[PDB]
């Protein structure tokens, strides 16, 4: 794929955080489509993720599927390499137990999984290495790698010669970040108009 970035995406402005303290609301049904297992329904326990596509599965479940299936991604139907295709998700276990309940949760318990170390603010167009399974934003994570071939935390090898080889989009991971933060979804698809419309 290619990793080009829009004339947006070059001067894009980090989404600032909200450190004065907010409470925001999580309903059981609501956040659904991201935090429960299409094999077991159940909220994910010892997440398990896909290098190909990044898919989340409860590491019990997606091991079953595969032992008795054609050794596919049970949601995308993609092809896997039957084996170290899977690695766990231990930053995706943090955030579940963080918001498995029906109460009202601080944001600033949520913010560190929820923030670009890279630019300081919010996840705008959620990149994953799915190496290490660190999250980014799309153009701090492409513009980082035209330096480095190695993660920023934990400085692991992104890959041997093109880096943009092992990274990929996290739609699952962006959707829980534009559901949490209120107004974060039409803040940065306001910034996104103002900018086309002034630079036509
Ligand atoms: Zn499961
Ligand atoms: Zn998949
Ligand atoms: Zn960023
Ligand atoms: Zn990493």
């Amino acid at each position: 794929k290619t990793w080009e970035l829009s004339l947006y995406e070059l001067q894009r402005t980090p989404q600032e955080a909200i450190t004065d303290g907010l409470e925001i609301v999580v309903s059981p049904r609501s956040l659904h489509s991201e935090l429960m297992c299409p094999i077991c329904l159940d909220m994910l326990k010892n997440t398990m993720t896909t290098k190909e596509c990044l898919h989340r599965f409860c590491a019990d479940c997606i091991i079953t599927a595969l032992r008795s299936g054609n050794k596919e991604c049970p949601t995308c139907r993609k092809k896997l390499v039957s084996k170290r295709s899977l690695r766990p998700d231990p930053n995706f276990d943090a955030l579940i137990s963080k918001i498995y309940p029906t109460t009202r949760i601080k944001i600033t318990e949520l913010n560190p999984h929820l923030m670009c170390v890279l630019c300081g603010g919010y996840f705008i167009d959620a990149t994953t290495i799915i190496e290490c399974l660190h999250s980014f934003c799309k153009t701090c994570i492409v513009r980082y790698l035209e330096t480095s071939k190695y993660c920023p935390i934990c400085d692991v090898q992104v890959h041997k010669t093109r880096p943009l080889l092992n990274i990929r989009s996290d739609k699952t991971l962006q959707d829980i970040v534009y559901k949490l933060v209120p107004g974060l979804f039409k803040n940065e698809m306001k910034r996104r108009r103002d900018f086309y419309a002034a630079h036509p």
